[PDB]
């Protein structure tokens, strides 16, 4: 599939930088014809067939195809795609209140935690209903619309690892951030929608405590901890957190993907269910 090959700068003016990663940089932009504002994600293309640098066309096309499907208040939306020799440029919905990660750096109450978590669950319910596994859920990939309200609204971003799961499981080269990946990822096993549910358990643990459940001193330690389900609820952090909240986490941080709560289970769980 090919994308718009006119110069993006003929149609958009860019401004402040919103985010920066290994192969991508994201800039605020404004569309000249409408005055409407967006986030332009510039993704570096591969220069040769066998290069490890840049993102493969196959990977870019997968991400774009998934993004085009999505329309939901808790997930980022895609406006347009441009490309040139060096980059694919995604014109994405602008979410200006920063990362959940940076907001958290500023411990919540259980209500504040569940207000975020319910939105995340709603977004993931939508995604999983479309058989889309995100595979990179973490506070850095949750953006706030406006961080200056008591109950910020959020959208899930970063579909760079996202895959359609048409056969219940995928078996590809897929591996996200060690603190958040499920044991099946660590062990290079077939992956499904279940991996996201584990990541949600990790996010929930962090929301409530300010601490990461599996984090070791090196990435290898973290990965080994994940695979062994080496986490516990520290009393210093969780002493005034409800046992029902801990139950929710416990049912997500389960090694066997078949025994882990699904997104539907998570919405019916007594901690979440209205
Ligand atoms: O999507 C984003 C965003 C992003 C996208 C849309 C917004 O409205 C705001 C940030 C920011 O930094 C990144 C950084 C990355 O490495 C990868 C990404 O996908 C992103
Ligand atoms: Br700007
Ligand atoms: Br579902
Ligand atoms: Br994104
Ligand atoms: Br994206």
């Amino acid at each position: 599939t090919v994308f718009r090959q006119e110069n993006v700068d003929d149609y958009y003016d860019t401004g402040e930088e919103l985010g920066s990663g290994q192969f991508a940089v994201v800039k605020k932009c404004r569309e000249k014809s409408t005055g409407l504002q967006y986030a332009a994600k510039f993704i570096k293309k591969r220069r040769t067939k066998s290069s490890r640098r840049g993102v493969s066309r196959e990977d870019i096309e997968r991400e774009v195809s998934i993004l085009k499907e999505i329309q939901h208040p808790n997930v980022i939306t895609l406006h347009e795609v441009y490309e040139n020799k060096t980059d694919v440029i995604l014109i994405l919905e602008l979410v200006a209140g920063g990362e959940l990660f940076d907001f958290l750096a500023e411990s919540l109450t259980e209500e504040e935690a569940t207000e975020f978590l319910k939105q995340i669950l709603n977004g993931v319910y939508y995604l999983h209903s479309l058989q889309i596994a995100h595979f990179d859920l973490k506070p850095e990939n949750i953006m706030l619309l406006d961080r200056n309200v008591p109950k910020p609204r959020i959208k899930i971003i970063d579909f760079g690892l996202a895959h359609k799961i048409d056969f219940g499981n995928e078996f590809k080269n897929i591996f996200g951030t060690p603190e958040f990946v499920a044991p099946e990822i660590v062990n290079y096993e077939p992956l499904g929608l279940e991996a996201d549910m584990w990541s949600i358990g990790v996010i929930t643990y962090i929301l409530l405590s300010g601490a990461s459940p599996f984090l070791g001193d090196t990435k290898q330690e973290t990965l080994a901890n994940v695979s062994a389900v080496n986490y516990e609820f520290e009393d210093e952090y969780f002493s005034n957190t409800s046992a029902l909240a801990k139950d929710f986490i416990r049912r997500l941080l389960v090694k066997d993907p078949k025994k882990r709560m699904t997104i539907q289970d998570s919405l019916q769980h007594p901690w979440i269910k209205p």
